[PDB]
């Protein structure tokens, strides 16, 4: 009973972690999770029980938030338009998102990624590609597709030097700052773009169906 | 000749390095050793002609020792007995173990595992069974089993606050001391029963065994 | 145009980041890339393109750079031979390299390898194979032995204490010191034989060739 004050809406950034389906063509069928997806379900379960938090955040998320406003404007200077951050965070039955650009004329959504060094960040267009699939970034924009009604995304990884509140004692100015601020800042955004996927979205649908009734069951073991 | 006052018993701990079997049956059945366990059975070899100690210890291992007490009373309560910690060191031909407690009135040994945090901590019944078997407690607990005449062994995995001597400058008090206080004790204690397995055993008889004539030949390299 | 001016020619050192073959046997004769090779090619794109360099360097490689006179001599005295360090680096179309020794008379290259603890120092005879295999220091030599006309290469795995300048304040003076030098250095040195091998030679000339196509492609998009 106190277990229904429990309910699992899963992050459009957390929808990588428990997207995965089992080798086991059938399994993926009847619903099976994955050993990793269960395991990200724990530590959403443990999160919500005991206010654990897994993931804190550092140096690499920081930069992101410092830099958010820069990277929309160079969102939009690189598009012609005048953007601003998106500051409403939606949900459905399954996720929940906050989106960084909507453009509704478009129905268009577009996220930045803030690469932290030159080795880091994508400026190769299969590079910037893998690394969509890598990180899950795909899957995110579906999830924030859906939230908004949108028929496109467009991943806009973009380099800018590092604030130097960030640059640890054994980090490099040079490298973390010099080297990025010779490079155009033209050459420094590469953009990825995702088609909404509907086949996609009624996966996450699936995916996240199952590790809620998972969730449930972690949370009636502490009840 | 030197050589022959060298000689592996392997610890139950570590069981589980060399306990591995070669994918490939016929392999298996004429003894081969897996690359990880030669790995190990390598450490164990530069320990014993040189004094290198591969994993000296840490907070996390050091947390258990501070707190193998309270572990044991709360073992004890758990079951409505008085138990007291094992000093003994017991070994045969192949393995040496020191189990946490022996109740030969059960014919049962019980070992407390001293969780670091609440994201390491098993608190579901799937996630302690995997800890288990991930770690190779399961097979710690057959080689404690065999060397004390056991049919069963159960696993209390415990989560208490961390010691304040063991929190590092980058710790979390907060995470570490305050959410786990709020817990209640009899959620933070989830124990796996192993069951005897004579097959298991000798398995350990077969793996150990072939972990010896490597390292007997280790040793003649350095003679 | 301006990309004619950058032209990929692989260290030695650095040709098993390449030299791996694709599962697929068509696609390694059609020359494609592995994911691990072109990763590395990034890496190396993104240094000649934008200053960045992915491994700086560290205390296991200034070992290496300050024991390497002792290194040396040691090659020299355990062979009755009079060594000097060889200073030219050499190259050729696909690879450059500089080898540590060079003995004409014998068709013959040298390598020392500095480990850094008795943990990491191949003792064991098939340890010091594995290591040099996984390592890809056996490529290496093979890109010597084309570079220097040799029919043979040694690589001399080599453990001396570690310098107390490169001893951190979490290291132990106790195993990176005094534990080695209670070693006779006759059992410090493992010598691991390469015959040269023109299949693979072969192997790193397709395997190169193919990683400066890529690198051609990615300093395009820069450009
Ligand atoms: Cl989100
Ligand atoms: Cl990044
Ligand atoms: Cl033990
Ligand atoms: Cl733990
Ligand atoms: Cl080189
Ligand atoms: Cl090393
Ligand atoms: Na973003
Ligand atoms: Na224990
Ligand atoms: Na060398």
């Amino acid at each position: 009973g106190m277990n229904n004050l429990y309910h699992l809406k899963v992050r459009c950034s957390s929808l990588h972690k428990i997207i995965g389906e089992p080798k086991s063509k059938a399994d993926k069928e009847a619903g099976k999770l994955t050993d990793t997806a269960k395991s990200a379900v724990r530590e959403m379960a443990k999160f919500d029980l005991f206010g654990y938090n897994a993931f804190e955040g550092n140096k690499y998320t920081q930069k992101g938030n410092e830099l958010e406003e820069q990277a929309i404007k160079l969102s939009g200077v690189t598009r012609g338009l005048a953007l601003k951050k998106n500051t409403e965070r939606r949900e459905n039955e399954f996720i929940t998102g906050e989106c960084d650009i909507y453009v509704p004329s478009r129905k268009l959504i577009i996220d930045t990624k803030c690469s932290w060094d030159i080795g880091s960040h994508p400026f190769f267009t299969d590079e910037a590609q893998e690394k969509a699939k890598k990180a899950g970034y795909d899957i995110q924009m579906q999830g924030y597709m859906w939230l908004w009604d949108c028929d496109q995304a467009q991943i806009d990884f973009v380099l800018f030097p590092t604030p130097l509140n960030l640059i640890s004692a054994y980090d490099s100015d040079f490298k973390l700052i010099d080297l990025v601020e010779q490079i155009p800042q033209i050459r420094r955004i590469t953009t990825v773009i995702i088609q909404r996927d509907n086949e996609l979205i009624d996966k996450i649908k699936e995916r996240v169906s199952a590790a809620q009734k998972y969730y449930d069951q972690l949370i009636s073991e502490m009840s």
